[PDB]
């Protein structure tokens, strides 16, 4: 308000407008999102009955306790919009921009950045939330440490395991049952979605843009790709949803061994 300044604007969509800024009383570099009434779907409520859009609470609920997705600061309501304040990594760069400009990654590269997002997402559903828009546009890279961040709460809904009818993140990386059906249970369709991630990093780019692709979830590979990290893409994205990995069945595949921790990736990768 007084407390931050306004810096460049970093993006805005379908989630609002978001700014990079600074907090005046320290210099910490902050993220300012701006999430219009208008287009909040879901509203929660705080432990002490003030209405807040979702993502506030889903924010709050995995603020606690790991590093690997992003910290709400603090909050503001105004009287068309909320602001969120996110903490900012400095140097960081948008893991879609990233892809963007090295193309297709380093089995090694994507396998740390994966193992990685599949902390964040483990980190999410122990706190009983699901994200429920896991894509790389919605992940940063601190450049100087390796180490990611998920961010974008504002599709996410608490994780019950009754089956979802709504869905509004991104349809690229929705699962078949979504497209044909409008239902999905919430791990599995994550695990669909990171099956989309991992194809997108080792390849350069998503494997499907158009429903009838999706529903045939047949996976043909551009680049020159492992045996066992097609085999694990291909099992993420299994038709039948209970024929897809859980996170354990994931990180303890063949292809997630020996993963480099974040600062050597860094070391190595990302100069
Ligand atoms: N949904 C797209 C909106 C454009 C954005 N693009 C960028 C580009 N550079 C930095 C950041 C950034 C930095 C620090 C924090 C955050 C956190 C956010 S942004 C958001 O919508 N929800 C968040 O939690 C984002 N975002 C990629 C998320």
């Amino acid at each position: 308000e007084s407390q931050y300044q306004v810096g460049p604007l970093l993006g805005s969509g379908g989630f609002g407008s978001v700014y990079s800024g600074i907090r005046v009383s320290d210099n910490l570099p902050v993220a300012i999102k701006h999430v219009e009434k208008d287009r909040i779907s879901d509203w929660g409520e705080l432990p002490n009955g003030t209405r807040v859009p979702m993502e506030v609470v889903l924010l709050k609920k995995v603020s606690s306790g790991f590093s690997g997705v992003i910290r709400l600061l603090d909050w503001f309501e105004r009287p068309d919009s909320f602001v969120l304040i996110l903490e900012r990594p400095e140097p960081v760069q948008d893991l879609f921009d990233f892809i963007t400009e090295r193309g297709a990654l380093q089995e090694e590269l994507a396998r740390s950045f994966f193992w990685q997002v599949l902390e964040a997402v483990r980190h999410c559903h122990n706190c009983g939330v699901l994200h429920r828009d896991i894509k790389d546009e919605n992940i940063l890279i601190d450049l100087n440490r390796g180490e990611l961040k998920l961010i974008d709460f504002g599709s996410g809904a608490l994780l019950k395991d009754t089956v979802y009818t709504d869905f509004d993140g991104t349809r690229v990386y929705s699962p078949p049952e979504w497209i044909r059906y409008h239902r999905y249970h919430g791990r599995s369709a994550a695990v669909w979605s990171l099956g989309i991630l991992l194809y997108d990093m080792v390849c350069g780019d998503i494997p499907f843009e158009h429903d009838e692709e999706i529903i045939r979830g047949q996976v043909f590979f551009r680049q020159r790709v492992s045996s066992e990290c097609q085999h694990l893409i291909r099992w993420c994205l299994a038709l039948r949803p209970s024929d897809r990995p859980t996170f354990e069945e994931i990180q303890n595949h063949p292809w997630m061994q020996d993963v480099l921790l974040p600062q050597e990736t860094a070391e190595i990768h990302l100069h």
